[PDB]
């Protein structure tokens, strides 16, 4: 019944995250460093930047979902707070590939241990008071939102496959 | 309790559809016909093609979700079954803009009348027998999937804004 239904909608949301994650991971693995460094389209973000961006955004989900601290806080100034052509030094690409992999794996670990119910609790960026009015502003809503963020950028990364 | 929880996860899924739909619609409205006709990136699909593609894919959700027949079946051969540079004649762009708008509005109408429970029934492309094993293969799973499909293509349409 109701406990089972809650488990089914967590499955749906997690299956979409996992599908986008698989596609993103496989795409990144398929590209050489030289191919990743190219702009996704003229004047637009490089694959390297999008990799770092996705990594930083996913890492930030850890504290937002009360699943632990970020692993790599120094990525956020480079890949969230500043644009690609900022002139700020980036990590080497193979280090970014590893950070991506370790953030994704930590999230998978943590997600796989959460009970369906925990997903319906508030995320860290909303007050208890505001969550009462809008209980849809929960941890699952973050998962859903970031899954679409990833899909959006995956459409751009797709243009690096020549 | 459980009826309320079911309503909250429909809200979450529909809010994501509506957010992507808003962003897509506003982007399309912001582009001139000449700007939409340009390739999203060198050698890649035009905005026109992606508009027709999104329209056809969304129209196909009507029968899949048992919400009525497709409005514009002739779009599917042009924008789903064949690629952009097929040489097949396309509708005029302003006709495509209208088809997009009418499909989106029909879907909104229909979605706004469905009860949360109806979203947890099977979609038209799975058997009752197979749905018993995998009840997550429901109407909501289609909504979620097509929301990420739209986000993916929205990332590409974004590159038409010069
Ligand atoms: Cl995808
Ligand atoms: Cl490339
Ligand atoms: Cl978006
Ligand atoms: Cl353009």
């Amino acid at each position: 019944g109701m406990h089972t239904q809650e488990a089914l909608f967590v499955r749906l949301a997690l299956d979409a995250w996992n599908t986008q994650s698989s596609r993103t991971d496989k795409l990144i693995q398929s590209l050489s460093n030289e191919a990743l460094a190219v702009e996704t389209a003229p004047g637009r973000n490089s694959g390297t930047y999008l990799l770092g961006h996705l990594t930083a955004v996913h890492d930030a989900m850890l504290p937002l979902l009360e699943l632990g601290d970020t692993l790599y806080p120094q990525l956020a100034p480079v890949f969230i707070q500043n644009p690609d052509k900022s002139g700020l030094e980036k990590p080497e690409i193979n280090d970014l590939r590893l950070y991506w992999s370790l953030v994704q794996e930590r999230l998978a670990n943590q997600f796989n241990q959460l009970q369906p119910a925990d997903w319906f609790n508030k995320h860290a960026a909303i007050s208890r008071e505001d969550f009462l009015k809008e209980p849809h502003r929960n941890k699952l809503s973050v998962l859903i939102n970031r899954t679409n963020h990833m899909a959006y950028h995956l459409g751009q990364l797709a243009y690096l496959k020549k």
